């Protein structure tokens, strides 16, 4: 724990519906708009063999603000030799404002439909 | 017909409606059986249109059985779930109208509904 | 023809998604976000016909529909800021997309239907 | 190693669905639905330790979610009486599987990730 | 000093009630409901400035909330079909009245408070 | 009689059940006019049995008028409100058992209703 | 003839509090309460006979319902532990108390019916 | 602002439902609960002319804990010379938890019947 590392205040899981298995090696980059309503490079990182993303923050650096959960899920199924729909599975939302609190951001991705949900516990 | 149930059979994977899919719709008898109320397979849009009239859909549990096994296996894809099962009170309040979506995935399905009231 | 075709659909209700805002836009040269059509959903939550067949050219369409505005009318407080739909139009010729989007407070899903025209 | 696991989401909410009754069935060499579990979904929407890899055997089994009384407690009339998942386990050698289901009142989705111990 | 308030709040979710449409209507000497006021409830709930002590005359009032609305856009199937508050106003002399209403989708509960200026 | 609407009266400033408070059951028309449906008087628990029965009260929109400007003014009090007023869909899906209870007060009141599924 | 009964409400369902738990208790002469009754509400919501007119003494009662976990076991997050009502029992002769309780997450609502016995 | 007086995040207004007025100078008595479950005194203040109570705490004492707030309702119905049947009404809860959120406490008064709701906001 420092300035954005290891804490779990923030997770996203990604899965695929049609080989029924997690979503590995998918490429996402986290934003945060900025004052200047433009979008400040948050956090970057890949998917682990679980379909996960792990201490993308701490309980610090995610404070108070609009967020962007770019999963490139193009770059997924055009490495399955599939033409899939979306050039991205985009996820935005406003963080913590009662106060702090964890996320977990699901994706179910199929090529040409993706359904995102959005998990809350009371820390 | 009157198209008072409506059945849409989408393929997640394709990008396109599901094309010749059984479905079997039941009725739930009184000794809390099933019985045989329709059959039909999904046309060109992937929609089922002259399921029921409007006075054969009377009150009751249906069942909407999408066979999504033979589907997927029919493409060489050896697939999760069975089928799909859709079971919901029918009318209750009334004749109303009832359209139910299917999104298919091999390990994967969803499905909606949306109530229309005439 | 309607060569784009939105549909907005609600989850908790179960029925369309009524006046809902949608506003297009296409990837410009400078790779930024041009408006391209800005409409409300209808009492079907279908948007008929933003654009002709001539008007929507190949590019990178991004489809925003404004789900908060929705939800927050309806006394509800929803998870997303919007929902966004970017994809790649008449890339390899005239095309047909239908975007379906299902929404309840805190999940969204968006389904796709391309077909060759006529 | 935990061979059957089930979540369950509130995609109203945004929650794990709390206390919803799930009940596991295996199929008969009669065609018949024989019980195999019972279990109201965990603080986490979870439900571990609902069988043992030698009690999951080749079959077909169904897993019935009492959609209807989660919504209903809720003050909502849903449209759904349950939702129903029906599949072949352990066909193939045994297997670790999670079944996920997302509900809302007029729709539900269920997903499966299968993997190989 | 605003002679006319009302505050409606959510029992279920303990907030006050947004976007809850009233309608103020006023006894006719023939019987019929007058228009007196019309709007729908702000962020604290709660309705100011729909009559001046000029205005909010003598007679029988009634103060129609819009409750089911209210519930069926949370996808909620309510009771009442609205909340009625019949009530004479300003019979010995102009009063201050503050209406309450506090919902839940099968009971409402109704106060006045009453203040001589 | 079958009881499928009861109406039970409380007095919260005394703790015991409003006795021989008057109150007029409607019914509402095709012209949205209210028509006289039942008309009695709380008993000694407070209670109205024998209102209706189960195939009388049919489908439609009820309004229970409770008279607790007489009830209170019969005390010597001054009250609020000039009645009690209870506007609800009866049925709708299939014959439902209705419990009206209402707490009185001066200046306050609450109803709540018990549906139960026979 | 049941000198004790607790009946509680579901404001959000419109049907008694099923499996409610209350325990009473009766406070002794160093202010200390020592248990009287406990006991989960049945399909009724209510709950007769805690006492018979022997037990139930003069004194200060505690009704305490656990609010809290009923609505938690709902799947719904509370405002209040739980919700105590205190009275003085059988001061000035005996009675028939009964302690109702309507409940909403964020609300609750208690009366008072004392009755004279037989 | 100190140590509990003077900040607004806790309010509690009490309703007479036989007068239709604000319940005027009712006895009220908010404790929070120490760590051997015991109730430490933190707030003896009476209602206002409007019924209310203002400069009960601040959001720096106002800290993560069980609150009981009891109104003397026997007090206030013996004033006005009738025998009303709760010793008291209690509300008891759990305060801020996500983070510091201002809570209205409603009560509203009858000699054998009392309404208690929650209204909490979004800081």
């Amino acid at each position: 724990t420092g300035t954005g590392e290891s804490k779990c205040p923030l997770m996203v899981k990604v899965l695929d519906a049609v080989r029924g298995s997690p979503a590995i090696n998918v490429a996402m980059h986290v934003f945060r708009k900025a004052a200047d309503d433009t979008w400040e490079p948050f956090a970057s990182g890949k998917t682990s063999e679980s379909g996960e993303l792990h201490g993308l923050t701490t309980e610090e650096e995610f404070v108070e603000g609009i967020y962007k959960v770019e999963i490139d899920t193009k770059s997924y199924w055009k490495a399955l030799g599939i033409s899939p729909f979306h050039e991205h599975a985009e996820v935005v939302f406003t963080a913590n404002d009662s106060g702090p609190r964890r996320y977990t951001i699901a994706a179910l991705l199929s090529p040409y439909s993706y359904s995102t949900t959005a998990v809350v516990t009371n820390p």
